[PDB]
């Protein structure tokens, strides 16, 4: 219940303490999703963007960034990977849908797609999750990693329980998302541990 | 006898199990054709793109995907190869035409022209074949190599009896192919095999 | 009390001892600055481009070049450094801004924001500074490196004791810079020492 | 004579064998010339473009290509070597002119002028040539090199008495040469051997 | 006294020997000049652009090429080298400044200013010059260095005793040079050694 419109995180060191809790009331698991953010980073080496954990699965749900043009997701432990030519650095719009009726992950970056790729067809992704942004989790809350920190700003978060049309993307990529039920940038539930702080997006 | 208008054959992960068999009415050697379709991947090891074998031939007819830059006709065993400049990883559309009574052999990437070469002037492409999209047959429809799998996405495929002038070329890149006859993303007779899931075309 | 408009200084060969003393009644602790200046230099080594020292205290305030797209600044010692695409060699506008109610820096280059670090939240920088242009201080007002002189031309200095934000950072790039009351380029109270030459502004 | 506006000759492999012989009426020595031609190769090593040797002189006039961005000039088995900046794989329009009374050789790629190089001043080229494309001769009229072998496409070739001034060229090079009165392509007088295929002109 | 307008020197090849001789009515010291010219060379090595040498003094005026993208200019032996992105082979218009006074050079490609750069403080460039294109000269109007040598076409060449504002410089880079009087291409006193060809420049 915070409007962060406008607004973004900025994650301003390398760490193992600096992180922001999501908070989302969500009990049933999900079938299907859509993430999308936008961030700014000049790291080279791989990060976490989004950790998703639950009561005994880790990497749950987890946007990782491998290196300059790959992006992975993590479902219930396994791992999908696809590559984008993109500018670095250089702010990014990330979105990822997955829909476990065929397993079929979708990236775009930009507002473009990349190429499909599937995992974990048939599984759940469970509920009552411990989300973090700027460390990756190994535990259902904590376990951080400093070589895995996210340095930087991220802004515009949104999660839907739902596989979003391209349009949709395109809508979250100009800035204009429609209603997000899960995790929403403009009533947002969060909590700052350690040194993160909440500035105006100057970088669109 | 299924439209596939819009949509694309995902092979969403690496494998050598996963393909799509093609089904032709094919009684009568083939002195000329075009095969056109669009492609998506992220690979940048060798892969089978369009593999055509007939009893006791391997490698008859296979477009096949060297590196970056560079595509490869084989027919009867024997092969060409030409070079483009395209961006990775990027979408593509790709025809290719031969002509037995030439040899001629002429890729179009993009709908630009790649340097003709020939091979195997006066021989007849043997018919009744096997046609497989995702794996390199090594076999009559089978002995399939990881290595050399398709993991990506294709669509609008379409393969005719005769040698495309240009402007047909360029129609089917602008997505108005002529009608054809030995193959038709809008009429096509196929089978799944594994983990291949069609999803709309959302990278046009 | 020196009108530099459509001049700046050129440092026109490497020394150990060429410098330029800016001369400030800087009493007060800072508490927040901002800084913008042109630059234009053909090193590839890493250079200072502008040194605050105060006394006992080396890298008090430091604006440091490590290498071609990457930008460092100094509060107290401790160092935070943000990268950006840019030609080589190619003139360039720089401003920087620090804050230690929330410890973030800011880099601007070109009227482009990098992403945001942070460092020294609750911090004041020290006063009574001595402020040089040309060589990299290790003492107050002395033991310079020649490895880390700067060669070239600089232009357009202000400094301010507040945060500048976007607008007035772009105006300070593009437009009427607001009048600064730290260090101003209408109103500059300099002096050269060794080989350091006054020449009109001519790559803007 | 046979007009062959808007084709080319296609020399589809590689081999010792293939080519086109090129005869012309002139039956002169040459003072001046200029030839002009258009070609489409993806072969990265060397090759021979046009071969012009008379009895018992090899590399009597000879276009060469290096390597991708450099072009060869022999006459009288001298040689000289321009530098450009091309794509590869491209199709390529090349002039080059020659004069004996200041031994200038002007090469122009794609309208554009390469640096001028200058050889066999006060030398006649010798009259009665056996012309080659396809191959690099090393006797009257064989004693071909398959690592020199032309693999691609040649069109548009003209070849004048004169040295062609800027205006000329570009008419060459736009599609609109003034006849020529060594060599024409729209009245050309030519022998197939091997496995040469004229096709249209699909890549202007 | 020879208008050379619209042409250029070729120096068709290498060579020891072949160069021209630039003959001034300049007779006093000189403690400002500026010197701009057109060249267009394939070069990759080093090479002298123009050579002035005075009886007793070696590198008494020298601007030489060291490498793609940077240019160098000697002063009474000292040297002073400063960078440019530039494309290679490529036509380029150089001008270069230098005033006794300050002692600073400054580069001009292209109507681009490089980073100002400084020698010689003081000093007076002595009179009574050999001055040599072509060659680089070890003795008074000698001594030349195959190595060294310049193959290529250089035009529009004029030296003037004073150091030009930009607008000048501009002025000559868009082919209306202001009338200079040291040298002037529309008034030129030259002398023709070995193999140099006089022709139309071509490539403005
Ligand atoms: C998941 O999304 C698909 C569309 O992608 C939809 O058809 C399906 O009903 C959704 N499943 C649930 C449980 O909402
Ligand atoms: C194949 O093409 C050639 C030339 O285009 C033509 O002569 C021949 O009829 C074609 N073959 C068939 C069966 O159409
Ligand atoms: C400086 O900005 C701070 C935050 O660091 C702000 O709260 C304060 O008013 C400013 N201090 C001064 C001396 O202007
Ligand atoms: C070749 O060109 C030169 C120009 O130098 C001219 O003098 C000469 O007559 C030309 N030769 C012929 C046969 O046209
Ligand atoms: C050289 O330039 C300076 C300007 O800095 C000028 O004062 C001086 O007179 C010039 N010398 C001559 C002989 O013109
Ligand atoms: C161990 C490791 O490198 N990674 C990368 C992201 C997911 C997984 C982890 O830390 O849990
Ligand atoms: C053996 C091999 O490397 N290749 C490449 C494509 C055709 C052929 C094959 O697998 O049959
Ligand atoms: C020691 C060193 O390499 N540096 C880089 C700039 C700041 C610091 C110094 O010279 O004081
Ligand atoms: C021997 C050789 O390498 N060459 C290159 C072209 C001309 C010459 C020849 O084969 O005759
Ligand atoms: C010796 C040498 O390499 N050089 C480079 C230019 C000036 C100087 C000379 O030849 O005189
Ligand atoms: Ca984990
Ligand atoms: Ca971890
Ligand atoms: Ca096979
Ligand atoms: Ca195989
Ligand atoms: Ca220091
Ligand atoms: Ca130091
Ligand atoms: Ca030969
Ligand atoms: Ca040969
Ligand atoms: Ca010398
Ligand atoms: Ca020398």
């Amino acid at each position: 219940h915070t409007d962060l419109s406008g607004k973004v995180f900025v994650f301003p060191r390398e760490s193992v303490t600096d992180h922001v809790n999501l908070i989302t009331p969500l009990e049933k698991p999900l079938q299907n999703f859509t993430l999308c953010f936008r961030a700014y980073s000049d790291l080279s080496r791989a990060y976490s963007l989004f950790s998703y954990n639950t009561q005994g699965r880790d990497n749950e749900l987890l946007v990782y960034k491998e290196r300059v043009g790959e992006y992975s997701l993590y479902i219930g432990r396994h791992k999908v990977t696809s590559k984008v030519i993109e500018k670095f650095p250089a702010p990014v719009h990330i979105c990822v849908s997955w829909e476990s009726s065929s397993g079929i992950a979708e990236f775009w970056i930009n507002g473009t797609p990349l190429v499909k790729k599937g995992l974990r067809q048939g599984y759940f992704v469970e509920a009552q999750p411990k989300i973090v942004l700027g460390q990756e989790q190994d535990s259902y809350g904590g376990k951080f990693d400093r070589s895995q920190s996210f340095v930087g700003e991220i802004g515009d978060l949104y999660m839907w329980d739902s596989v979003l049309p391209p349009e949709n993307i395109l809508s979250a990529y100009q800035g204009t998302p429609l209603p997000a039920n899960i995790l929403d940038w403009q009533a947002l539930n969060y909590e700052i541990r350690g040194y993160v702080i909440i500035k105006p997006l100057v970088w669109v």
